[PDB]
């Protein structure tokens, strides 16, 4: 087995559905995954579970919940309801956390403070149901470039502020793509450790040049992130969970055979990632 | 006159050289500019000065200095030397500040902490010459997406930390494109005010979607930034200097007649920008 490696299934999403991805992962000695809700829906929740169990599969996360801002309270309630259903799916599959991607500005608002208030309210509204189901909520801070239209939780400091306020049952998914640049990263990781808030660690690389804002994530080692440096900090902070490969690569990795992608992931994980 | 408006000449860089840009600005009632060092070099420093003086032109900034990291001390010294020459140009033209864009990772380094140390060292090395010439150094924090390859000063908090440490003669250029997303923006602006560190304010907009990482800045009002909200904070912090339009728009504004761009800038400034 490749111990301590997980594959977020977005990494081979062009190539595979849920059943085939799991098959390819188990064949390469990988026994931990993070599936997406649409992948689960395509195979069916009952079959997804059967597969999880038949291998006692570790799910490092379910992607994703969140998307809280909306112009009206009823739209915000509709989002809260979707998150409760997401929690239920995570529980059924035994996921280590439900990943939350906050949502950006609602409608045509320029009020980012208000959108952020909506996100905190939504997480607060979902948290009782998530605590009750045994599903930790992982706020994934997203890269600042995504603030307007994808997620207005944009720093680890901000995400940890929300955690500290709401209390137990909410933590952070630390994705290197989203946080590597942060000048206060070392402090916030140590802070997350002391709060016991680290729920997941996602890996990939920042390419130079980066050629697309969303779908040009690098394979570990092809970019400029000090991955080992970051992993060492995360472990020193007390998180020893699996490193989860999440690569969106429209023009490279999504065009290669899935077996080549997963094998490269094993190779890079051993050479570039371990702390 | 359009009081309180400045045009960073990058906004019409495809259309105009220095002499023609100034002509177009003065014709639309704009009497403040921020030229680039290559534009000054193309017209010649002596002629640039003659033009500045013939109108008593306000320069809200000179773009740019910085670019401090390099793999070797001699490369770092070469950068420091270039910055001293940049200071001299700013002095000669009577610029309100020399804008500093930090530089990204040197060579093939993954050590962003070290590159940041190099930037602080470089600013520290240039500062005596800049103090002596009467040229304030404006650290311009750049958007986090630029961290690897353009500038590893990426938050207003980080930039103000450097200012506070080095002391007098170094402040911040606050560009809305670079900082609008920052969850601690309100606090850091108030902080910059208390330190008396605000040297410039650059305006433009964040488009949704943004279609290019470098050259798809919006015209004020076409995007999602609360420009008036930010300007009000800057004024409450005690900076009442000109708002400087800096737009890099490869597929829109750089393809329009310069007169139409500058007229739109006046229109939006009056409608969308004033606090
Ligand atoms: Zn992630
Ligand atoms: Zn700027």
């Amino acid at each position: 087995q490749v111990e301590g490696l997980s594959i977020n299934l977005a990494t081979i999403r062009e190539q595979c559905g849920f059943a085939e991805a799991v098959d390819i992962c188990l064949k390469h000695g990988i026994t931990a995954i993070a599936p997406w809700r649409d992948q689960v829906a395509a195979i069916g929740l009952g079959e997804a579970g059967r597969i999880v169990r038949a291998n006692g599969l570790k799910l490092t996360g379910l992607c994703r919940g969140g998307f809280f801002p909306a112009p009206d309270a009823s739209g915000r309630e509709k989002a809260i309801d979707d998150n409760r259903r997401a929690v239920d799916e995570a529980a059924e599959l035994g996921a280590d956390c439900l990943v939350l991607v906050a949502g950006g500005l609602p409608g045509g608002s320029k009020n980012i403070d208000a959108a952020r208030r909506m996100v905190v309210e939504g997480i607060a509204a979902v948290l009782p149901h998530a605590r009750a189901a045994g599903v930790p909520l992982a706020i994934e801070p997203l890269h600042p470039m995504y603030a307007a239209d994808r997620a207005c939780v944009n720093t680890l400091g901000q995400a940890l502020d929300i955690c500290e306020t709401l209390g137990p049952g909410v933590g952070v998914a630390i994705d290197v793509y989203h946080v590597w640049w942060d000048p206060d990263l070392a402090n916030q990781i140590a802070r997350a450790g002391k709060m016991k808030a680290i729920l997941a660690h996602h890996i990939c690389d920042w390419l130079v040049p980066t050629k697309d804002m969303l779908t040009d994530r690098g394979m570990m080692g092809d970019g400029v992130i000090d991955l080992k440096g970051i992993r060492r900090r995360i472990e020193a902070a007390g998180f020893h969970g699996a490193q989860e490969v999440e690569i969106f690569s429209a023009d490279n990795w999504w065009k290669r055979p899935a077996d080549e992608v997963i094998a490269t992931c094993v190779e890079r994980y051993r050479n570039c990632c371990e702390g």
